[PDB]
């Protein structure tokens, strides 16, 4: 019943569930000494587990080893402890109890004690034997082993400390009987962090732990006999994943959601723990690699799936997070968080980092999946053949990408055979404007015109295309001259989330663009690429009016300018596709900025 | 050019004279670093030597990294600044130019920077690289070298730190032009300890290097470009020692260590490192050869050394004890004992015996910290013993034989009055065989000596006293009495009173006859004289009555007492040593 674990070679992680009668019999067998402390704070002070370990501890150091000492300090509660005075008060008390080198000091406590205190026996008499036993969740998992002992400087956190490795870890998870609610969601992010990166076995697992974890531990009186199987290996494997880890540039690799997560707690300090800025950056980290096209789209979700599921948060304006800030929240801009951090690790999946390695982002790209609005660069250099696979409706943008542009864009998933109707713009709409259709009857492949010479279809109805329309508006802002683009059957794209018609001619008149409204539709003139295609997003840029259609139809237009387009509200793209921007920068190679107001 | 030292493999102890201009080209070459800082001393920031380091290091940095920085540091002076206040202050100005996790730190300045400035650079960032540049001389040969580091709290000295090892150690030997004259003897007494633990060629140049040493630097200017070809080999194999040793055997560095902490924390401010060493240096050798395993010639080799550099060898030395002046008093072997056992036992200089520390029992050291002697009787001597005195002092192991029965061959007729055997001690009935070298007494069982009437010593004139003690157990009622003492009373001090007054002390009875004196004989039952009686029997600053009453007092039961121990360092400065070791005497101290 002792789940042991090796680091460096040496099973000292010792970890089980009420083994504080296997802890006293270990450390006064093996670690010969005559005087032994154990520091603790007070709130564990005061515990049932604690008193436990100390009762069991005089009675079989009186019998194995008669000749030794049991000393035992408090210090006082909080994480503003762990500092220089704390350090200096009990390597005091051990210069006046007459402690030599040969003192095992007991480091009981969560995360401030087991770096004060491994700090304090690195330093002491040159350095003496430490061993943690942990008492909060983050502490077993991330805190204690590894050996990384600090204290907190005004200047600065984590900064004056030194390596000194612990002869013995002793987690204990009978001490998670205490913990609070909201201490026990905080250090489960480090758990869903080394299942993410190492070991996608276990994020399956912590996926069926989901709710007969959560609704055990936010009860009246957290019961955890229920879960006490499954709650001892929720911490080895996370043990599993460090000490393998720290044993062998492969150690960046638990920094994930730290270089995100660290600038977040750094403006959110107080209020907001580690494990709930770890997991929002977890999953600003997670979209920083779907950007550069390395992670899956669905491992952004299935990530985000697991840190929901259990009271970790994934956005920084999530209402249960947000009273927990509260007024400290308008201090996150990007021109701050950008300041506090740039590598970080970008994983290929879940269970497994690229190239098992750190990589050197930009400033750019982090300046986007930190915002929601984004500043469109124009279309410069696109690749002129590109195989796109939208998850019709979708596959109708980058279509119409290649009929702007003038280059090839296959669409595999849907030809001539396909039951839903968006996907005929191909060989009606975009083929009268001069783009060669080679539609067969699995992929679907348009070919445009060399850079502006579009001609307007004079009327089009869309009886299939109702929500593929939006797109055929911007292709048709393009082609000049006398024909006018007018299409009607617009009847249902009057009440879905935004009338669209109202929408379309509010902002082709930031354009440059003439148009007005039919009374069943729009009336598209048409003006050349460049003369007459410029915005006025100083004022205010083009607003999507929260709908993912028009901030991606809008996209496409923006790229005939030759300054950037901004598009406001940029995350309204979830529920259709949300990535589309991940293509424009991946699939496409055009570059894309955020944008916050001022 | 500039001496390196291998330590731990490499070579990062550059030992040179004015190597400023190598310590800038070597340290912004090899460690690669944003950002230098150079932490210095008050005292040193007023020096031409700093100046000449930093103004080089600006015009060495702008051509060779020219994105890099040069931070300057000043530590208040003094020992006190060793503290939690100048390290956290220290570390809070590393935390606001923003240094990184690869800043190299010049802890420039001696053992109270090179020691607290090492600290800051293991504990900032969880490691930084460090550079000694040590500027005193007890910085260069302990203090650098070897990677320990700490801070000083109040309940105690040098307990809070950590080992951290430097990437370079550039001493600097140019450095010592400012050096007070005082820290210049500081320091020398580390190079000394390095010399008679290993290396006995090194310690044959210390010899040498005496006053074209002392003279040198205790004048009106330090003129050290006089005797600069001599002071960079000073440092360099007294480093080559510390080297060696911390590389693979690290207790051998700690002799003297031992006796000069318990006297450094009695005498703490005013007496330095090195004048407290020097002083336990002379009393561990004298703890080896009280246990037999060094010659009495090192202790006064060892003795010579260290008087000849201006350090002392006794904690009443007159140079010394102004120095300390009212501090003195609170030096009683009760409270030292109590700052204690480990400790090197030498076995010649330049060797330690059998390269290890050695286990002494608390009684033993009792005996070199004190001035006074409690001789426990004579239960177990071995039956035969070769004892070599250095006649006169010949006598008195025979003497011992003569009393306890055993025998005693002194191997080297010719010799005046090494016929001591045949004449004084043959009659009361020894067995003596007395060859052309080897002169030799084998006592009669005890007690069963009987008086010679009337033996006097004419060319003899020392050997009444020797005689005497040896008459106070003879009994057979002949009244022993040795006339013709008549230069005693003018030798040293009158001898004949101070038999007749001590042996009273014994319950022997004696008396004065008009030109020497009269033993009478009582057995083994003979009155033991204490502390209690009358302070104890004082050996009234002279040798012969130290020794005499030291064979006297092994016929008792409960120890005697003998005042002034160290009296006897004119003639043989250590019969204790003989009693304790070739004779199996328990020998304890006594302080008033």
């Amino acid at each position: 019943s002792i789940e042991k674990v090796p680091i460096l070679g040496k099973e000292t992680i010792h970890v089980g569930y009420g083994i504080a009668d296997h802890i006293v019999r270990e450390v006064i067998a093996n670690l010969a000494s005559s005087t032994y402390v154990i520091v603790t704070d007070t709130n564990m002070a005061r515990t049932p587990q604690y008193s436990k370990l100390t009762d069991d501890f005089k009675t079989n150091l009186s019998e194995k080893r008669p000749e030794s000492r049991l000393l035992t300090y408090c210090v006082s509660p909080g994480e503003n402890n762990k500092n220089r005075a704390t350090k200096a008060a009990v390597e005091d008390f051990l210069l006046q109890q007459g402690c030599t080198r040969d003192t095992v000091i007991l480091a009981v406590g969560g995360g401030v004690i087991g770096d004060m205190i491994g700090f304090v026996a690195a330093t002491f008499m040159r350095g003496v034997r430490v061993v943690q036993v942990p008492t909060t969740l983050l502490a077993m998992v991330d805190s204690s082993v590894g050996g990384k002992t600090a204290i907190d400087t005004p200047l600065g956190k984590n900064f004056i400390g030194a390596f000194h490795q612990p002869e013995y870890v002793f987690c204990d998870v009978s001490f998670l009987e205490t913990l609070p609610a909201r201490q026990f969601i905080n250090g489960m992010a480090e758990v869903v962090k080394t299942a993410a990166i190492w070991n996608e076995e276990e994020f399956t697992r912590l996926e069926n732990f989901s709710k007969k974890f959560l609704s055990v531990v936010t009860s009246k009186k957290p019961d955890l006999q229920s879960i006490k199987a499954e709650l001892v290996k929720t911490v080895l494997e996370s043990v599993r994943v460090k000490a393998g880890v720290v044993s062998s540039g492969l150690r960046n690799l638990l920094n994930f959601g730290h270089t995100i997560g660290h600038a977040i707690e750094a403006v959110l300090t107080p209020e907001a723990l580690h494990g709930e800025c770890v997991s929002i950056g977890m999953i600003k980290e997670a979209e920083l690699s779907r950007y550069l096209g390395i992670l899956p789209p669905v491992a952004v979700a299935r990530l985000s799936k697991c840190l929901v599921a259990y009271g970790l948060p994934v956005s920084i304006d999530d209402k249960e997070f947000l009273k927990k800030v509260g007024p400290k929240r308008h201090y996150v801009e990007i021109d701050i968080l950008l300041k506090k951090m740039i590598r970080c690790v970008l994983l290929e999946k879940i269970g497994k980092c690229y190239q098992l390695k750190a990589h050197q982002v930009s400033k750019q790209d982090l300046s986007f999946v930190l915002t929601d609005e984004v500043l469109v660069h124009p279309f410069t250099n696109p690749p002129k053949e590109n195989i796109i696979v939208p998850p019709a409706s979708s596959a109708t943008y980058p279509l119409a990408f290649a009929a702007m542009t003038g280059t090839s864009c296959t669409i595999p998933n849907i030809g001539s055979s396909s039951l839903q109707g968006d996907a005929k713009f191909a060989v009606d709409v975009l083929k009268p404007m001069g783009c060669k259709v080679e539609q067969t009857t699995t992929s679907t492949t348009v070919t445009g015109p060399p850079r502006g010479h579009l001609k307007p279809l004079p009327h089009v109805d869309m009886e299939p295309m109702t929500d593929a329309f939006l797109t055929a508006s911007v292709v048709a802002a393009v082609a000049k001259g006398g024909s006018s683009t007018s299409i009607t059957g617009i009847a249902n794209q009057r009440v879905k989330e935004c009338n669209r018609i109202e929408a379309m001619v509010t902002e082709l008149a930031k354009f440059g663009v003439p148009a007005n409204e039919l009374p069943d539709g729009i009336e598209i003139h048409g003006i050349d690429i460049e003369d007459l295609k410029t915005p006025e997003i100083s004022k205010r840029g083009v607003s999507s009016y929260d709908d993912h259609r028009v901030a991606m139809s809008f996209s496409l237009l923006a790229g005939l300018c030759k300054e950037p387009v901004l598009i406001l509200e940029r995350s309204t793209t979830g529920k259709t596709w949300p990535g589309w921007w991940d293509i424009l920068h991946s699939k496409f190679k055009i570059e894309l900025d955020g944008y916050e107001p001022p």
